[PDB]
């Protein structure tokens, strides 16, 4: 019933099997014969078909799609962490960082500016991932009850990204909240390769908590099995090199949540500068766009996430091909009124490349034609 | 501007100059010319004096004290501990304990339970104490949320023992409440000779939060630092032998509070049954009514708490000297509507000698002819 890592091989000898030509032939709405997996693998592979042909047939078949955008912004309300990612500047090792944490008066407050000063409906929430069970439960407590001021204030979608979760953690956090609520869990495996993953995220048994593979990669079918419904799997661009790996299991595990009934975002985030302890790849335009193009095409109705991390230069290229733009800092409550966004490398997750106000970003997205749901422009006679 | 632990050679010096006969013959609201620890001090070693008349003239000294007696029942909301007390069954070291964790939605039915079940208008709020700085910022954050929900529900009382609590764990708490809002802080010493704490709390610099004497008996200055009002200093009666050096550093600490502005209630909880790794002195009834006697007449607008480690047949001969009664379990989530507490060994603290309901002992106190402020008996045309 969990999902299952598909096996390469066999998604590879499927592959070889797809028409890549046929299937982007394909009528939007049409379903290729082979599994999803094996067309994204098989269309990735075929060099004959240039990366700006795929991108294009991408944003084709995913543009009856509505909303075209969504949007929300993050806040991590803590930079404390009890795991020891070595491409993230929050590692409990990294005994150079300012650790700071949010209280009831600044997590309101933040909702307060993103809501009136930015004008944005959509918020997600983050944390790091603790070792033992008392914090675990007591951030998903403290969380739980972020969401549900969230909604209250008015705010219509709410992300969330505080690490694996068991039942029990879903629990506690699921009482804040109801099942059909607007609440998205979002848990990035980083890798589906399992040694990539132990190299970046380390050993088990150890008191480091996403060293557990298993326990992160089912965390949506404990979320599922729980009653709800929408799922955020994602993949760190630039820690495994083999990309054509992980657009297979990426694809794979969408899949597998959408046969369950939930609803899915998807994420591929690409690697920004960072106080790390272990150098990762650096991934091309080309490739990356060739990237987002597949698993956008072979999953139309699953919202790839383009975020800051990314310069306003190459969010220009890949907008089309996203269903949520986010714009943010991953620093702790860095909004301020009429201020851009804090990302101080003291006690940021990393640095991004676009550090300007949500609103204004969203804001020309929209001055250039395309509208951002859970986005209200405080401008005009919606301005106070 | 701290507390300072008194010389107890100097205390002994004075103490030996009162005349304690005289100290009885004092008017109610009449201050001996000695300082308050060592006229206790005095009352205590002057055998001439039996216990029996010392605590006649402490009841009467407290006599004309309005009310006469205020309640609050216990809610611990976990039994989960970062710290080794030996005298305690939440050690974390205890592998035996079956570690619970209460919820939004638990601690809410809770909370009702106690207000319309048992009619109880005071209620406190306990934890373990935690090592990390996050998570005893949660932990602050979740129990300032609880503190903060019984207010709005209508108790007008409401304590909280979650271990020391440093300037920044404070200000996460505070955010939650006004600093007129009738909120105690409790941070029992335990013991205030260092050795026999050490013995009990374990040694400092090895992840052990408690262990940290000097953090944990300046608690009470941070609150009211922070502009808050009351407090709820402690000793834990059998675990330093010599009773005459515990009872001058409570008073002492007592009589610093209270130079302070703080209005402070006095606890003198002597040991119950429970999953120890090192057993403890039994203090027979005698010596401790004589302790809660001199304790009582020394601080006569500190109220005495008296709880249900106690059994009836105690309380009875006790209630006099006391200015808090708090019947309970220190279970976790252990109320349930027209049924007796839970004190179950598996997940206690400790193991409490009366189990009644709380509206029954308060009840027969009231019928036997002392009010029980906070205390609201859901009987006739106040019955649902
Ligand atoms: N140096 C970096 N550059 C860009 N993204 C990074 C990064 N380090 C980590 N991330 C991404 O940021 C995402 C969310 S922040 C992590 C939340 C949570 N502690 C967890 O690990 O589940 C992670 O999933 C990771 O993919
Ligand atoms: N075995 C036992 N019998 C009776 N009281 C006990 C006990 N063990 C601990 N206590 C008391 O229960 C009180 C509150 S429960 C402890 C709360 C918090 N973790 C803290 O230590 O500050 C403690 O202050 C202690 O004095
Ligand atoms: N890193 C999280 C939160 C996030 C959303 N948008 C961002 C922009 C910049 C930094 C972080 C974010 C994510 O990708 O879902
Ligand atoms: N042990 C805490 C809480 C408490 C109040 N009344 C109790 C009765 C039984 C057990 C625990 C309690 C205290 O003495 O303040
Ligand atoms: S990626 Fe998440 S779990 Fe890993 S170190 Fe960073 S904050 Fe902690
Ligand atoms: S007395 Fe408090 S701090 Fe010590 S073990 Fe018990 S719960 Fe933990
Ligand atoms: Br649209
Ligand atoms: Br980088
Ligand atoms: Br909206
Ligand atoms: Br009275
Ligand atoms: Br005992
Ligand atoms: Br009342
Ligand atoms: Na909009
Ligand atoms: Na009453």
């Amino acid at each position: 019933g969990d999902f299952v890592l598909p096996e390469l091989e066999d998604v590879r000898a499927e592959a070889a099997t797809v028409d890549t030509r046929a299937v982007l032939a394909l009528a939007e709405g049409e379903e290729p014969a082979e599994s999803r997996a094996a067309v994204a693998l098989a269309l990735w592979e075929d060099r004959s078909i240039g990366t700006a042909e795929l991108q294009a047939a991408a944003e084709a078949r995913c543009g009856a799609r509505r909303p075209r955008l969504h949007t929300f912004v993050p806040l991590y309300t803590t930079n404390y962490c009890d795991s020891e990612c070595k491409m993230c500047s929050m590692r409990k090792g990294n005994h150079r960082l300012d650790r700071k944490f949010s209280g009831r008066k600044e997590i309101t407050e933040q909702l307060e500016i993103l809501y009136h000063h930015e004008g944005v409906r959509g918020v997600g929430f983050l944390t790091g991932e603790y070792e033992d069970k008392h914090t675990r439960l007591a951030s998903a407590f403290r969380i739980g009850w972020a969401i549900r001021t969230a909604l209250d204030l008015g705010f219509e979608r709410v992300y969330f990204n505080i690490g694996s979760m068991e039942q029990d953690e879903i629990d506690v956090l699921g009482e804040w909240i109801g099942r059909e609520d607007p609440v998205t869990m979002c848990v990035f495996q980083e890798s589906y390769d399992r040694e990539t993953y132990r190299r970046f995220m380390g050993k088990t048994s150890v008191g480091v908590p996403k060293a557990d593979f298993d326990r992160r990669v089912v965390s949506f079918d404990r979320w599922l099995d729980a009653g709800y419904r929408y799922v955020n799997p994602g993949v760190l661009v630039g820690l495994h090199d083999d990309l054509s790996a992980e657009l297979v299991s990426l694809v794979a595990h969408g899949d597998h949540l959408r046969s369950r009934g939930a609803t899915a975002d998807l994420s591929v985030p690409r690697m920004r500068p960072a106080m790390k302890s272990r150098d990762t790849t650096r991934v091309g335009d080309d490739d990356y766009l060739r990237l987002m193009s597949v698993v956008a095409f072979t999953c139309p109705e699953q919202r790839l996430v383009l975020t800051t991390r990314e310069p306003q230069e190459f969010q220009d290229v890949a907008l089309g091909l996203a269903g949520v733009i986010s714009p943010g800092s991953p620093d702790v409550a860095p909004y301020r009124a009429g201020c851009e966004a804090r990302n101080d490398e003291k006690s940021s997750q990393f640095l991004v490349a676009d550090l300007r106000r949500p609103r204004h970003i969203l804001g020309r997205i929209e001055a250039s034609g395309t509208p951002v749901d859970h986005f209200v422009n405080p401008a005009g006679e919606a301005s106070r």
